[PDB]
């Protein structure tokens, strides 16, 4: 589950209403154009945090008409209402005005795909192609000049086909306000390719089909094949559904499908390859208003996310459902899942995913926001769960009592940790700590600390800085320092189980500490996961047993994709045992010295159902140091569930014993933890309301945590600890065949 964090840009007090927005294609720079109350135009550049980039401010006595970033360099072209064009170079801090050659409003502005050339077009129909140097200066006269005598509406370059010559990529299409489209060849000759019945609303090129897509203001779609010689042929012509008389925003998805925002409380879809149409609408169950209208639309191909901006100042989003093995592939509307809204100030007018970081920029009549995606923070320990609900809101469940609490924060939460006594939150600049005081949660402390991750044990807080972990009080006072070398790398994982802390680093090292004393003491010395297990690219997650005797680690691959291996390091033996889901093998390997030490393997588990699964989360029982659990996902035999939960008993005498395997509950989005007798899971807010029929007048806190008893504890949810320990020792000794110690444990 993900949340979107609203970095409003730090607009100058002299900057008027925003007018257009544009991302750099590769770097996290957003250009924003403003119109003052004096009708003067300006352009500024901003960082992903909404901070203004120094010295990037540009102004004129007249409005900004267009923006275009260079495909690779930190160079921005700006077009103006007078017919000025200006190129700003951020890297050199230089502005270059192009030769005054247009005499009217710059309606078109576009860099060539090579970035060697810039195209510019005006309201009178003058088109110019310019060659530019590495600084953004004009190399003499235009390469092409043409005069259509009519208002230029849109331009797109034709990318060369994937293959030695120095081709600048000068093939392009241009459209006119009369509804015509012209191709232009590598020699600069212009040829008409389309004639539409009205003004062109949007234009696209489908590379796989060599085909030009045209949409008009009367919502008429058309598709044309265009061979290289510029002699177009019509493939399709269709009148799309929707309300005429508004400027519809339009996006093309994956070279197969069209999406439109037309101001109708729905996005309209048209699959160009199927000839099939459908709609998506915002749902009041997610908090949208009835008849709330969408004005703009954009798609991120890397994430599979569609976004749209509303007249009430909300961003709606839909996620593309994966093509899972063993389901008939979802068709039309069923390919999409609606997400919870992001709320912003004023009517939204434009949105864009344009930078390679896959950040979303949002432009309202009032202001611009950058939306950064973050995972919802969550934690479980000591029968307490904490779950994030918004950038500044938590749901805290004390599962030993069944009570749930709503906990609003004066910060945008970047992480959470919970205990039987308290909850800690942090934003990467400050930490706040809240204490349970009866039936209410109250602030116990708040302090400045740039910690990426945090953990807690009793009154002690564990916090991270460059190459160190700092033990602190709830008021932030440093009690103790735990140190790392630059070669061991910075801490970026913390886990606490029983009286033990385990710590993991960027650079894939780890350490562990005994907490049972007035000061923390090193329990495991430093180890490198890359020395232990070759081919590991990093740490994806790290946890320890309640005895501190075993550390479990999820490795990551060098591309940060998840690995079918899980590693268990034995602190007393100084060794790793590795289980690989893709083979079912259990390894053992040693680090009693840094040499190429001896290794072993065994064939002790044979469940062929696991071969397609990959581990994604893991936990240890807070009381039983032998008991471990993992959540594993099928990498896209009975019926294949998408996710399996596996529980293991781990011992020095018998290695790894599979205790239970089961499919994750269909209402559960992830494994949150385990504490005997229960597994714990995160429930969706979309499903909590479907089963709870209740009386009017209670503000019901949604039960965002679900629990399942362990197999052998079904019907034993409350059984007595001393007798239960003797029965566990008995059953263990009986399964081992050691009936004498079994009989002794029962005495």
């Amino acid at each position: 589950m993900a949340l979107y964090y609203d970095h409003q840009i730090e607009a100058p007090d002299a900057a008027g209403s925003p007018s257009f927005i544009s991302w750099h294609p590769v770097h996290p720079f957003l250009a924003v154009a403003y119109i003052s109350t004096t009708s003067t135009g300006s352009v500024d550049i901003y960082l992903e945090q909404g901070e203004c980039v120094p010295d990037t401010h540009v102004e004129r006595p007249f409005r900004v008409a267009s923006l275009c970033w260079h495909p690779t360099r930190l160079v921005l072209a700006v077009g103006w209402e007078t017919g000025e064009v200006t190129v700003f170079n951020k890297q050199d801090k230089e502005q270059h005005t192009m030769p005054l050659t247009h005499t009217a409003d710059i309606t078109v502005l576009r860099w060539s795909p090579s970035g060697n050339c810039l195209l510019s077009g005006d309201r009178l129909g003058v088109l110019l192609l310019w060659r530019l140097d590495q600084r953004g200066r004009v190399q003499g006269t235009p390469l092409l000049k043409h005069e259509y005598g009519k208002h230029l509406t849109h331009c797109i370059f034709r990318l060369p086909p994937p293959g030695m010559g120095s081709h600048e990529g000068l093939l392009f299409f241009v459209s006119l306000m009369d509804g015509t489209v012209h191709y232009v060849d590598e020699k600069g000759k212009t040829t008409q390719v389309v004639s539409a019945d009205s003004t062109i609303q949007m234009l696209f090129y489908m590379e796989k089909r060599e085909a030009l897509v045209v949409v008009t203001e009367n919502l008429r779609l058309s598709l044309y094949t265009v061979p290289p010689e510029g002699k177009a042929e019509e493939v399709m012509k269709v009148k799309l559904s929707g309300k005429t008389g508004r400027r519809a925003d339009i996006a093309l998805i994956e070279g197969s499908l069209l999406v439109m925002a037309v101001g109708e409380a729905a996005l309209r879809f048209w699959d160009i390859e199927r000839g099939e149409n459908y709609i998506l609408s915002p749902d009041e169950k997610f908090g949208f208003e009835k008849g709330e209208n969408m004005n703009c639309v954009c798609y991120c191909k890397v994430k599979g996310l569609l976004a749209a901006g509303t007249d009430r100042g909300r961003v709606a989003m839909w996620r593309k459902v994966p093509d899972f093995l063993g389901s008939p592939g979802a068709e039309g509307k069923d390919r999409w899942a609606l997400q919870t809204p992001t709320e912003l100030q004023g009517n939204i007018t434009q949105i864009q995913w344009g930078s390679r970081k896959n950040l979303l920029a949002v432009n309202s009549v009032i202001s611009v926001a950058i939306l950064s995606e973050r995972a919802m923070s969550s934690h479980f320990h000591q029968q307490v769960a904490a779950m994030q609900v918004s950038p500044s809101l938590l749901n805290v469940c004390f599962l030993s009592t069944g009570v749930a609490h709503s906990l609003r924060t004066d910060m945008h939460i970047s992480g959470v940790f919970a205990t039987k006594d308290a909850v800690a939150v942090w934003n990467g600049r400050q930490v706040a700590i809240f204490e349970l005081s009866g039936a209410a949660i109250r602030s116990a402390g708040t302090f400045l600390c740039e910690t990426p991750v945090l953990a807690m044990h009793e009154e002690n807080v564990y916090t991270v800085e460059s190459n160190r972990v700092q033990v602190r009080t709830w008021q932030g006072t440093v009690k103790q320092l735990l140190l790392f070398s630059e070669t061991e790398g910075n801490p970026c994982f913390l886990d606490i189980c029983g009286n033990f802390l385990v710590v993991g680093t960027d650079l894939a090292h780890f350490k562990s500490f005994d907490l049972s004393r007035r000061e923390a003491k090193a329990h495991c010395s430093c180890r490198s996961l890359a020395e232990l297990v070759p081919g590991v690219g990093g740490i994806a997650s790290l946890r320890c047993s309640s005895s501190g005797s075993t550390i479990s680690i999820l490795p990551s691959k060098a591309d940060n994709s998840p690995d079918s291996k899980i590693c268990f390091y034995d602190v007393e033996m100084d060794t790793v045992t590795v289980f690989d889901f893709k083979t079912g093998q259990i390894d053992r390997r040693e680090t009693l010295s840094f040499n190429e030490q001896e290794t072993n393997k065994s064939h002790l588990f044979v469940d062929e159902g696991l071969k397609n699964y990959v581990p994604v989360n893991h936990f240890w029982d807070q009381s039983e140091p032998r008991l471990f659990v993992c959540e594993a996902v099928q990498e896209t035999a009975g019926p294949a569930a998408d996710v399996l939960i596996l529980s293991f008993f781990i011992s020095e005498e018998h290695g790894f014993l599979l205790h239970e395997s089961f499919p994750r509950p269909a209402t559960s989005h992830s494994l949150l933890g385990m504490e005997v007798p229960y597994y714990y899971f995160t429930r969706k807010p979309e499903e909590a309301d479907r089963e709870d029929e209740v009386e009017p007048g209670c503000h019901h806190i949604p039960q965002m945590v679900s629990r399942r008893p362990l197999r052998d504890f079904v019907g034993l949810e409350d059984c007595d600890k001393a007798t239960r320990d003797a029965m566990l020792h008995f059953s263990f000794f009986v399964t081992i065949g050691d009936m004498d110690e079994a009989f002794k444990s029962i005495k």
